[PDB]
């Protein structure tokens, strides 16, 4: 009749560790590299390579990012213990929202520049793949979550449950769903109370706004795919075959 601090503490380090042991570099990594800003002459080499040429540096470097969210996934408590339709529901329509959120740790909102093949750099690097509005809305909604100082247990706890969310459609086992989901709410809620940073639920990024910049971004690389493809060794090859 009163709620299991325990619990939710295991649930909350778990879920932080997972995070950790799946983020490609650290924090730390991204932070000090800060000053390491791409020369304009490093900038025009990337401008005069070809549109196939980015392409393929930035989905590699997408493809890999998802695979590392899969991983996440895999290691978050009750996922793997979940009916593969479901997991494959989950990460189809969650893991490049998790990856879009991750990108905030990359972006210096200081200077406007992520981190990119070992340096800093603008939204003008990627000049040569002709995709401006849709950078620079991935450029603006960085910013946004940046003006939010996330802690790494944050986007653990958040990223966790932008993936474990009962209202996909499609979902078999939504119960239980429902039930990973309830839990992830009181870890994450317990986190913020913990720290007084609970007054960030309510500005978080609408829903809405996450969705339709994945839809966005999806609806690009499919095209780009269809024109060159690149090719990927499948980590979770029921979810790969259903997009490729
Ligand atoms: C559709 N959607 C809303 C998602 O959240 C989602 C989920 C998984 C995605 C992708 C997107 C995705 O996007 C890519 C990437 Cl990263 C690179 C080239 C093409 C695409 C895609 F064509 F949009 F699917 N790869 N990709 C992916 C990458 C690797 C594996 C694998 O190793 O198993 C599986 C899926």
């Amino acid at each position: 009749h009163m709620a299991s601090l325990t619990e939710i503490e295991h649930l909350v380090q778990s879920v932080c560790k997972s995070y950790r042991e799946t983020c490609q570099l650290r924090l730390e990594d991204l932070l000090r590299q800060r000053s390491n800003i791409f020369s304009r002459e490093e900038v025009t080499g990337y401008q005069r390579k070809s549109m196939w040429e980015m392409w393929e540096r930035c989905a590699h470097h997408l493809t890999e990012a998802i695979q590392y969210v899969v991983e996440f996934a895999k290691r978050l408590s009750g996922f793997m213990e979940l009916c593969q339709n479901d997991q494959i529901v989950l990460l189809k329509a969650g893991a490049m929202e998790v990856v879009l959120v991750r990108m905030c740790r990359a972006y210096n909102a200081d200077n406007r520049t992520v981190f990119f093949e070992g340096k800093y750099g603008g939204m003008e690097l990627f000049r040569a793949l002709g995709c401006s509005e849709l950078i620079s809305s991935i450029f603006d909604f960085s910013h946004s979550l940046s003006a939010l100082h996330f802690s790494e247990d944050e986007i653990a706890l958040y990223t966790a449950l932008v993936l474990i969310n009962a209202h996909r459609p499609g979902l078999q086992e939504k119960r239980k769903v429902e039930q990973l989901q309830y839990n992830l709410e009181l870890a994450f809620h317990h986190h913020l109370c913990k720290t007084h940073r609970q007054s960030i639920l309510a500005k978080l990024p609408p829903k809405g706004k996450l969705r339709s910049l994945c839809s966005q971004h999806v609806e690009r690389l499919q095209i780009f795919q269809h024109l060159h493809p690149i090719v990927v060794q499948a980590a979770f090859p029921p979810l790969y075959k259903e997009l490729f």
